[PDB]
């Protein structure tokens, strides 16, 4: 169920991340090799997911979408793009912030890191997923 009544991502007292701070977390009791899929990982387009310039209730939307998604596809990492804000309270650092707190209340959802710059840099993250 991709059905809206089953989003249990959260609003509501928004940490907001400071831009100086990259987009960093990792579940404690992970196999060693887990953290190396976010860096060689393969992000083809499929594995994406484009949050520019939408409402932050839309993200919400299709963030728990695409997970859902991605997990039935058996997808080991994804890519999200939230883009990159000029400052703490623009729109795109708002979503970066929800994004962030966001994917950590999937039980799927093993680790993010900030994307390399080939793949939106500080604009977009890296998630890993289990299997």
């Amino acid at each position: 169920d991709t059905l809206q009544l089953d989003n249990f991502l959260t609003t509501g007292f928004l940490d907001i991340i400071p831009l100086s701070q990259p987009l960093e977390f990792r579940r404690e009791g992970l196999q060693h090799g887990v953290l190396d899929k976010l860096r060689s990982g393969k992000y083809p387009q499929q594995a994406s997911l484009n949050l520019l310039r939408q409402p932050v209730e839309e993200c919400r939307k299709m963030v728990f979408s695409f997970i859902q998604q991605a997990l039935a596809d058996g997808l080991r990492n994804v890519l999200i793009i939230h883009g990159k804000g000029r400052d703490d309270k623009s729109h795109a650092n708002i979503v970066r912030s929800y994004v962030a707190r966001w994917l950590t209340e999937f039980d799927d959802v093993q680790a993010y890191c900030t994307a390399l710059p080939h793949h939106g840099g500080s604009g977009a993250c890296y998630v890993a997923l289990r299997k």
